[PDB]
């Protein structure tokens, strides 16, 4: 899947084997954990003018690649605690056809190339383009590259839940 | 547009006359002000189990609605500062296709039938379904109805202003 | 319009080209900005006792003065910001016919002649004889002077706005 | 099963497709979700004088009837982490033998219907009637609808992995 | 117009459609918004030693570009109120012939290249080359971007309102 | 396996029916709930000077028997959340080859024999000769045997799930 702005010019391709090149090597290698802990081959290529708009656009770009790549009847529902060294990262999905993100994270050692803003931003990207409810909370830590890496190694594990098949439409309201 | 569900079945008709019937008598009289404050007649039917359900799907179908009646170029912003009596109340909206809602109410004076979840939850039906950023900002106030009241007239008033017609796409991105 | 009491005798005309002379010289400044914002001529003289029933009874009649002239559907609503070097004041008014008052300023350097106790009694006798709602809302500044004339200017262009003719009796009651 | 007293009279069928009817719409909400979550058909009627009763009742009842329905040797430990919008609720449980509710919530945006008193007498009477140990806790969340029908969704979730079939007694102590 | 020091070399042409490249990615997304929402082509170069005399100096020499291109007599007062997301910023400007700028914003989430010293800086030298007053005022927000771009977006809105042709010299001092 | 000092001499084997007899009653226990959980018969004979170093020297020696009996591919990632009466206990678990503890409790209602001091000291020996990072955080709770029982029985269910069998080197850097 291909999505092209003025600002940005991204592919993703859930399933093929290729490189995850976004020409950000922080981004790359967390798109590497996410990739790695869903369980799928991607390739990622982006081209970009500023890095926010890289991060979003990723997130958007990713989250229409799996909500193209769910089954019609999908699990809905998938958690993950990560722990990495110090920290610890609860992340919790809902494919409710309702975006929604809650980021909360408390980074005490940063990291050059790891900004709160860039996460919050994929992740908002991500819940908008999938069309889900995304919590991502801290339970430990103080390594803004283990917080950080948890949350893109949690996403990919709840995914991995979240995306698979299910014998029914998981609501009570009989629509998703 | 027809939106159904287990939960609720909900009818809005935009530029139809036609009454606004949705068995709650605060909702009723909260969307006849929308609808009088964005200038625009429609009609509006609905049947629900519990109140949160039809106040969340009145905004996703309103939204929908909305979004479905836009000119494919179209202004994206408005604003309006609502007064009612003690009430001041912001309501800044940008059809930005990025779902987002702040609800920033204070309600001093509490009155049956007027609640902040409600508000909230139609608020965040709308975003999400017109695909657009709202705030709603108190910038004074203590009673409940001139509180939601003043929120329901702006988004008319404001929406007015974002969904008419532009002579170009209202992006520096080139897309939205 | 005449408007005379055993302590004031004032006359506010509006349209009509003329001096603005109530023997009260920051009132007279005050006016002209009010008048100039508006975008209106008007002539206004006026003998007093003392300057709280001259500012008081000034708005009194102004308000008068502006309900004879209001066109029968009229456009009820008018928002103003007024920045004035550091000040920067939110006036929002509805021509409601509730009579209502709120006047939030926070002057940090006073000044001779400018008095919180004067603004307040000039809006609420406006807000009286016109029959509205006023909200004054300080965001910024310090200075006596600027908020105080950004307060008039701000009245001024806010009910520009608020006495155009509309071709709707502007309430969902069906009467205003 | 069936459980009569004075105050109200209550059928709880599980394995049975059937209606949920306890002549309250919030209550046979939350058990929809409960059952739909849990993966099992029931059928539930009731009447009742006053709604703590119905709740407290319909908890006990169910929680005997889930009680009856285990195997003999069962999986006696189940959680769920549920996300509801803004709400997270962590549902843990123990079918432990030792009755006991531990119910954390922090409801901001209240709702008609919706109270924590009911929500508590509900689960205390499941952990009585199933005799079962019952966390729930509240991580993240603001809306009373969304909290209290995430606990029902989790609380279905968890007792889906509980009550599952085991080739053992889970107890180091041998018995349950 | 160009405007040459040992620091920058500058050109601004209002009108001419061209290229906006500063040689910093940030000021020149900020810019083209800027001119997006301002409503008019516009060509900008510049090279630079120091970002902070880049971002300053284009305010100055768009300042003095905007100040030569304005009719006589302008409209001289114009507001926005921007929202971006979690962004919600106000700006409001005076042509006053009296250089202010106050920009009171609160960035909790930082992003590199974002900086208020260069916000400020912007501001400030526009205020000075235009000769105007300015505030930037946040109402809501955390991230740096969508504060900064907000304010760039809201400067161009409300400058498209402030440099209008107007009937009159806007002054009650009849000089402006 | 068999680890000897002059402190301790300790033998844990994993896979064998056998008794766990430390000569600490307490440890015992934990131990037996330990190896129940992780599904696991072993045999663990210990005898010692002092109870530190039997609790510290037992973590490591069945951490190195663990790590002797993990496939060469193994899940790596397991967590357990465990409901003891009024305790709740989140045990996460990365067999990462970085040995890292975090216990995070809070003991109201002490008991002899239970000691935080003791249960640091086994979880950092397990983490030490595993080689693993660790995470031990209460959610909830007073009691001290409830408390470190539910750390043991968490243990154990999630070094259940971490020493499993994979199809892969579970880390994006291709070697653990
Ligand atoms: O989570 P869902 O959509 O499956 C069912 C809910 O009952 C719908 N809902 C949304 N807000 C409150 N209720
Ligand atoms: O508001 P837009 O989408 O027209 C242009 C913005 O540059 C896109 N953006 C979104 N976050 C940061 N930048
Ligand atoms: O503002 P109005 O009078 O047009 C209509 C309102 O519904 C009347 N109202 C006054 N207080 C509460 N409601
Ligand atoms: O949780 P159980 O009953 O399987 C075994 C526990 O050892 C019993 N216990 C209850 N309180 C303290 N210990
Ligand atoms: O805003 P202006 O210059 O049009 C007129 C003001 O009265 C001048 N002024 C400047 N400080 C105080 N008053
Ligand atoms: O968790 P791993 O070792 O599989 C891969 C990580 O990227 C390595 N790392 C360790 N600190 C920061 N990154
Ligand atoms: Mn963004
Ligand atoms: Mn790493
Ligand atoms: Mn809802
Ligand atoms: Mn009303
Ligand atoms: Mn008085
Ligand atoms: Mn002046
Ligand atoms: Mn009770
Ligand atoms: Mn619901
Ligand atoms: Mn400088
Ligand atoms: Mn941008
Ligand atoms: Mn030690
Ligand atoms: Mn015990």
């Amino acid at each position: 899947m291909r999505r092209t702005t003025k600002e940005t010019d991204i592919i993703v391709e859930i399933g093929k084997k290729g490189e995850i090149k976004t020409n950000d090597l922080i981004l790359d290698h967390m798109l590497t954990a996410f990739a790695f802990y869903l369980g799928k081959d991607m390739r990622i290529t982006a081209t970009y003018d500023l890095r926010h708009h890289l991060w979003e656009d990723i997130g958007i770009t990713l989250g229409e690649a799996l909500r193209e790549n769910l089954p019609e009847k999908f699990t809905r529902f998938g958690n993950a605690i990560m722990p990495m060294d110090d920290a610890l990262v609860l992340v919790s999905v809902d494919i409710s056809n309702r975006p929604y993100a809650n980021v909360d994270v408390n980074i005490k050692d940063a990291e050059e190339g790891f900004a709160v803003s860039l996460l919050k931003e994929f992740v908002w990207g991500l819940a908008r383009g999938l069309r889900a409810t995304i919590h991502i909370k801290q339970l430990s830590g103080e390594n803004a590259h283990h917080i950080v890496e948890a949350a893109f190694k949690g996403l990919g594990m709840a995914l991995r839940v979240a995306t698979k098949e299910s014998e029914r439409v998981e609501s009570t309201k009989g629509v998703l």
